[PDB]
This record gives structure tokens, C-alpha cells and sequence, in this order.
């Protein structure tokens, strides 16, 4: 190990629903009052306070570990570009982390960035989700060099304006998530992971290197490989099945959610957030 990075005060979080603490859910009443064309009530019923989980997501945890106060402009569903894999946003608000990023900088409003706060970013997955459900085009090479340059851009948008700090999370192992699983397409999310895990590390060490950034890497893919080898060291029991299944419809969730790995067929539960947001703080000293 080398030393602790300096601690942290302040998170501005960007990203999707592994880290949204209450955005989607505040957009979709906001549209749903508002009659928006296509508008639904995202999360959904069964999950704890509008995260897309049972409880806290892994950067909660984070800012809860490190001693920070957390902004968290996560938006369940976002893209690494402009919008969400709800396209009937887009209309309504640019979601994805460029949107995000946009907005965050037209509140300063000219006023400055906070060069202490830690810019914590995480997505990608829709990008894939969106391309796997809408048959898109792009081989998936593409698509994942796609994903590159938008989260470099982002980094590189947000340097601009001042921002010194990141801490940005790779792909989460997409090929072990029960819905891509069901859908047949565990080797395909393997080759987007690992075009996006092997590229974007090294984009971001140059971008760090030439704008004099703190920017620490989070392997996620790591991580969950070390936990799902080694599941009883953590508690866990159930790596595959979603305690609280929504696909083809909701059924009752599991008894003992802490010792699962997946909430719902997409995200994880409260448990691997935890341990997510704890392996997230390891860099940082409190
Ligand atoms: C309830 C769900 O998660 S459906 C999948 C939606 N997703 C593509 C945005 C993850």
C-alpha cells in the first residue's frame, strides 16, 4: 500500500441508480405531477427510500465512512453521455452524467468549484443495458470506447471548471447480474467490462498526470470477484438470486437480505453496498 490520500469533506457524486440516494425518485414525482409524456414512478414499491436498493448505496456509505457530506446527483437509469435509459426523460432533463455534469456547473453559476470536494463518479451500466435491450448498433467494442471517452470527458469537463478531486468506479461485473444472466448475455457484458476496465484507467492516469489531479481508480470487478469467491468471510450466502424478485413480477423478498448479494435483478443489496462503500473509503484517510 502507499500512503492514505488527504481526507474528505464535501462528495459531489455523479452516475446511476448504484449510487442515486432519491433523485429518480424525486424527477418522477416531479414529472408525474407535471403529466410528462411516458413518466413513471422510479424506483418503485419495493425499495428502501427511493435507492434502488434495501437500503443505502455504496457512495452513502463512503461519505458516512470518510466523514463527508454528500451531494448526489446520481440518477437511476443514467448513461455515461447526455441521457438515461429512460428516453422519456430526455425531454424533460439531460439525467446521464454529461447531463448531470452540466447541471452541477450551471448551479455554480460562474461562483467557484470547490477544490476540496471529492468528484465521485460511477456509470456505465445503462450504456450497456440500453444497447443490450434496444438492439443498438455499435459493436460492443465501440460502445465501451464510447463509454471511455464520455466518463473522460466528464473528468476533463469538471478539471476545467476547477474540480482537483475524483474518485471514479469502474464497471461493475455486469456479467453476473441476474437479469443480463436470464437474458443469456453473461459473455457479452465479460467483453464490454473488460474493453471499458482495461481502457479507462489508462485515459484517466494521463488526464491526472497533465491537470495535476487527484484521481484514485475504484476496481469494482475486483472487489465483487474477491467477495464472490470468498462469500462466507462477509455473511453472504445467496450470490445469484435476487431477494426481492420484480421479473416477470414481484414476489415476496427473501428472509435474511444481508446475506444476499442481488436486491432486485439489477442492483445490489444494502450488504455489498456496505462493503463497497467501506473497500470505496480504504484510500482515504477519515
Ligand atoms: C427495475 C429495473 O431496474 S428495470 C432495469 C432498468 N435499468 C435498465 C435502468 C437498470
Amino acid at each position: 500500500t502507499s500512503p492514505l490520500l488527504a481526507p474528505v469533506r464535501q462528495i459531489h457524486a455523479f452516475g446511476d441508480a448504484y449510487s442515486d440516494n432519491g433523485e429518480s425518485q424525486r424527477l418522477t414525482r416531479e414529472m408525474l405531477a407535471k403529466g410528462i409524456a411516458g413518466a413513471q414512478a422510479l424506483p418503485g414499491e419495493v425499495y428502501w427510500q427511493g435507492r434502488w436498493s434495501n437500503g443505502p448505496t455504496a457512495v452513502e456509505v463512503l461519505a458516512r465512512q470518510l466523514g463527508a457530506q454528500l451531494a448526489d446527483h446520481a440518477v437511476g437509469g443514467a448513461k455515461s453521455g447526455a441521457d438515461n435509459y429512460y428516453g422519456w426523460m430526455s425531454a424533460y432533463r439531460h439525467t446521464g452524467l454529461a447531463g448531470q455534469v452540466d447541471a452541477y456547473l450551471a448551479t455554480l453559476d460562474g461562483k467557484p468549484v470547490d477544490g476540496q470536494a471529492l468528484h465521485f463518479i460511477f456509470v456505465s451500466a445503462n450504456d450497456f443495458f440500453e444497447h443490450e435491450d434496444f438492439a443498438g448498433e455499435q459493436p460492443l467494442e465501440q460502445l465501451a470506447g464510447s463509454s471511455v471517452a464520455n466518463i473522460r470527458a466528464a473528468v476533463q469537463r469538471l478539471g476545467e471548471a476547477g474540480a482537483r478531486r475524483f474518485l471514479v468506479v469502474s464497471s461493475t461485473d455486469l456479467s453476473v447480474v441476474p437479469a443480463v444472466v436470464a437474458g443469456n448475455r453473461v459473455e457479452r457484458a465479460q467483453r464490454y467490462l473488460q474493453a471499458v476496465n482495461a481502457s479507462l484507467p489508462i485515459q484517466l492516469a494521463a488526464l491526472r498526470k497533465t491537470r495535476g489531479l487527484e484521481l484514485s481508480w475504484f476496481d469494482h470487478l475486483t472487489f465483487s470477484r474477491h467477495l464472490r469467491r470468498n462469500p462466507a468471510r462477509y455473511g453472504l450466502v445467496e450470490l445469484d438470486a435476487p431477494c426481492q424478485p420484480t421479473q416477470p413480477s414481484v414476489r415476496p423478498a427473501c428472509a435474511n437480505p444481508d446475506q444476499y448479494y442481488f436486491w432486485d435483478e439489477w442492483h445490489p443489496t444494502r450488504r455489498v453496498h456496505q462493503l463497497a462503500g467501506e473497500a470505496m473509503a480504504a484510500r482515504y484517510a477519515r
